[PDB]
């Protein structure tokens, strides 16, 4: 079974993009972080902990844009308890029409891996936002990368990238314009 149900009416004349949560969308800690974006308290062996999320700047504006270009799907190498809340909290516009988590990723030497191809959607219309090649070792030539953030107020990294997806959430094959 494909990981992905079938695109609802809405969606499937859309390009589906999986985008990965942690060091592209948000930064998390166990670390307090003073005027945080959210706090979400996870259980751990019973016992919970703070995790403080900081937003990457312009992801609200990136977030609402996206989800009427695209199918997005939230595809995190994080655990549901944690991501959940967090995307929650994230998605203010129901931009992501799935979510897939640690469980749905194959972990391939240390590394896990968005594998691309569980989807159910055809590999010509579907891309991967992710701040590491690891991410996307299977399918390089749908990726777009973006630098990992953890804490630069001054990153404008998501707003830079919109005119670029704007651009991809008009052609036919990504392909003919990442390469394969
Ligand atoms: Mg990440």
């Amino acid at each position: 079974q494909y990981l992905l149900p079938e695109a609802k009416a809405q969606d499937s004349d859309k390009i589906c993009v999986v985008i990965d949560l942690d060091e592209t969308l948000v930064h998390s800690s166990f670390k307090p972080v003073n005027n945080a974006d959210f706090i979400i308290p996870v259980e751990i062996d019973g016992v919970v902990h703070q995790v403080y999320v900081l937003k990457r700047p312009h992801v609200d504006e990136f977030l609402q844009r996206m989800g009427e270009l695209f199918e997005c799907v939230l595809f995190t190498a994080s655990l549901a308890k944690y991501a959940d809340p967090v995307a929650d909290l994230l998605d203010k516009w129901g931009a992501f029409r799935a979510r897939l988590f640690r469980e749905s990723c194959v972990f391939h030497r240390g590394n896990y891996v968005k594998d691309l191809s569980r989807l159910g959607r055809d590999l010509r219309r579907v891309l991967i936002l992710a701040n590491s090649p690891a991410s996307y070792v299977f399918h390089p030539d749908n990726a777009v990368p973006v630098a990992s953030w953890f804490d630069n107020m001054s990153d404008t990294e998501l707003h830079d990238l919109l005119p670029f997806f704007e651009q991809l959430s008009r052609v036919d094959d990504v392909y003919s314009v990442l390469r394969q």
